[PDB]
RNA sequence: AAGCGCCAGAACU
RNA sequence: GGCACCAUUGCACUCCGGUGCCAGUUGACGAGGUGGGGUUUAUCGAGAUUUCGGCGGAUGACUCCCGGUUGUUCAUCACAACCGCAAGCUUUUACUUAAAUCAUUAAGGUGACUUAGUGGACAAAGGUGAAAGUGUGAUGA
């Protein structure tokens, strides 16, 4: 069910690698300390992000404010990951 | 201190 | 990379779906070379991914020209090779710091890459000394 790292799509595909990583560092602060985020262009991985948290009571809490919020003209789009990252597995 | 200087093809961001 | 257009709403943790376009970056590593006029695809090695491809520069080659060596001192003249601040040809000999690639580790980059440093080597042609070997003729002292 829940998991420290979060999935985010439905993002503005236009939008350059570094801009998109540095502009969700700027909400997803907030809620907890972010270790890294997951960021691809590829035809499967375009428009979604993976911000890995430290504390999965903050990525709780981001899932539940930021769901549905219009970010570069789009709504988002947030679940849990499926599995654990690199990063907190390890 | 002239194999030296520019950069339509090409290739790689 | 970045603007668009088509496609994609996709669960990843070594990048990477097209075409059109406007910007990037790479695009020669060092030795050696200039009397004027033509003609022309301009010498020498090192590396190996493109130092490929197209474009200009040029000190190259061949040649005409004027100027001058060498062929026994010197003008005049044929010649024969040469040279443009050097100069017949042959052969050895001594100089003429090769750098890049490689390895490496920084620094600046979104990045392709860039600049710089360290260690370690290895050229060829040409030029310049030196030592033999060794190359003309008329007409004047
Ligand atoms: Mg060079
Ligand atoms: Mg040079
Ligand atoms: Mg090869």
């Amino acid at each position: 069910r829940p998991n420290h790292t979060i999935y985010i799509n439905n993002l503005n595909e236009k939008i350059k690698k570094d801009e998109l990583k540095k502009s969700l560092h700027a909400i997803f602060s907030r809620f907890g300390q972010i270790l890294d985020i997951l960021v691809s262009r590829s035809l499967k991985m375009r428009g979604q992000a993976f911000v890995i948290f430290k504390e999965v009571s903050s990525a709780t809490n981001a899932l539940r404010s930021m769901q549905g919020f219009p970010f570069y003209d789009k709504p988002m789009r947030i679940q849990y990951a499926k599995t654990d990252s690199d990063i907190i597995a390890k």
